[PDB]
């Protein structure tokens, strides 16, 4: 069976919520189900892409860098994948996953997921993990132009999976207050967590009768796309996809146009893993606590629309989106493949400013914070070879990430893209320096004012 088509190509960047999708051309779209979401923190990723920026590489260390961690991270994604989950991104400090099931399947799913999770800690029994489990109601928001597409999850059970994820510890599973609440009590054992509801498992003990092999396969009749049959050993369904212009055309909008000439080698396999100076520009979109799923998604749109203009008129790209706490938020990036233009920082502040502007006039959007750094960062395809994602990594990437959090409200930047502009000084303000969670000494940080003062 061949299986090298573009099409699989493609498809290896996407998870099966999209590559098996048949939704309307409408953005936004919108569509709801249940399920069971795992977030893995990798961070040892942010933590050692610094140590391979030393000269100790030779000039190799991003090939080092990407190499290694490809080597757990794909491990990672095989354990997900046979256990039934699908990956939905990659993120530099961390994976998301869903199992998406029928309400009445969650409780049995939940404790699948458990397995997979403590499987996944057994593979790193220095480098170690911390994981998160949620479970419930899910809604799926896709949006984009006539030639980008962009999807993300939305849901109580996603900002569930948050808070569980940031209680944990090296080698901790913590459940969501619903995950608990739904899973199989008689077959967890659990422990408090001090004054937070949701708890850490601290063993999976079944009855005596029960066997856990046929336990799963049992469950992998509910999993409308894991492999069997003929296909028994494949990792994923996507693999045995076959042309089809039509699905190639919807899902190739998901893809970076540098990593599609990749896939149609018409560029080098290796010409994306790079150590490489450039400007994030990490706009955040904050919605208030009332709001629903359908208010948001007309609202994403809407800024979207705006970002990619702006974007592509001072050459930049959108490398990640994510959401959690009604705070959307879009990785961007300028500089990398062959955007490498020489005025960059100039055109980054002033591209933020642009999209600062016009989202701050998007109706349910309450808030829109910016932050601006330049330096080097990785880049690279990190993942799985059958599930695998273009990724940037790098402190500079978790500076501008936490000065739109901790500057919430106006244009943030560094210090090393307050300097390099070819803008004056009264364009900017210096800013107090706050505590940032795991960030050096930032330098100066400034606020990026305009060109006036009203
Ligand atoms: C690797 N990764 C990180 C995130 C952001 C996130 C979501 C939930 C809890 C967290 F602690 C962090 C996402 C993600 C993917 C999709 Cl499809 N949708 C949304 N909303 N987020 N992926």
């Amino acid at each position: 069976e061949f299986q090298d088509w573009p099409i699989v190509r493609i498809a290896a960047h996407l998870p099966d919520l999209i590559v098996y999708g048949h939704f309307s051309p409408e953005r936004p779209f919108m569509d709801y189900f249940d399920g069971v979401l795992m977030f893995v923190d990798i961070s040892g990723f942010t933590a050692m892409t610094e140590k391979f920026s030393s000269a100790m590489y030779m000039d190799r260390g991003a090939e080092q860098l990407v190499e290694i961690l490809n080597y757990h991270i794909s491990a990672i994604v095989e354990k997900v994948l046979i256990f039934g989950g699908d990956i939905l991104k990659f993120a530099g400090d961390a994976l998301l996953a869903l199992w998406r099931v029928e309400r009445k399947q969650l409780k049995n799913i939940i404790t699948v997921v458990i397995k997979c999770s403590l499987e996944i800690h057994g593979l790193f029994e220095d480098i170690r993990v911390k994981i998160g489990l949620a479970a419930g109601h899910i809604s799926m928001l896709v949006f984009g132009d006539e030639t980008h597409s962009h999807f993300l999850v939305i849901g109580q059970a996603v900002d569930d999976v948050r808070l569980a994820q940031n209680m944990a510890q090296m080698n901790d599973v913590i459940l969501s207050p619903n995950c608990w609440q739904l899973c199989d009590r008689s077959m967890i054992e659990i422990e408090s967590v001090p004054d937070q509801r949701a708890v850490k498992v601290n063993f999976l003990k079944p009855p005596p009768n029960f066997n856990f092999d046929e336990f799963f396969t049992k469950c992998t009749t509910f999993m409308h796309y894991y492999p069997s049959g003929e296909h028994k050993n494949l990792l994923r369904l996507a693999c045995t996809l076959k042309p089809d212009p039509e699905l190639e055309m919807s899902l190739q909008k998901y893809v970076m146009e540098s990593i599609l000439k990749q896939i149609d080698n018409k560029q080098l396999q290796g010409y994306l893993s790079e150590l490489r100076p450039v400007t994030i520009v990490f706009v955040n979109l904050m919605f208030e606590d009332q709001d629903k799923a359908e208010e948001i998604g007309p609202a994403i749109q809407d800024a979207y629309m705006h970002i990619t203009s702006v974007l592509k008129i001072f050459q930049g790209q959108i490398n990640k989106v994510f959401m959690f706490d009604k705070g959307c938020s879009f990785l961007c990036v300028f500089g990398f493949p062959g955007e490498k233009v020489p005025d960059e920082l100039t055109h980054a502040l002033e591209c933020a400013m642009d999209i600062f502007d016009f989202c701050s006039q998007v109706h349910k959007i309450q808030t829109v914070s910016i932050g601006v750094a330049s330096g080097i960062v990785f880049c690279g395809i990190v993942g799985h070879t059958v599930r695998h994602e273009y990724t940037v990594i790098g402190q500079k990437v978790n500076l501008a990430a936490r000065m739109m959090m901790y500057y919430p409200g106006i244009v943030t930047c560094d210090s090393v893209t307050y300097n390099g502009s070819n803008l004056p000084a009264y364009f900017f303000k210096e800013l107090p320096k706050k505590v940032m969670k795991g960030v050096a000494d930032s330098g100066p940080l400034y606020q990026y004012w305009g060109r006036t003062e009203k």
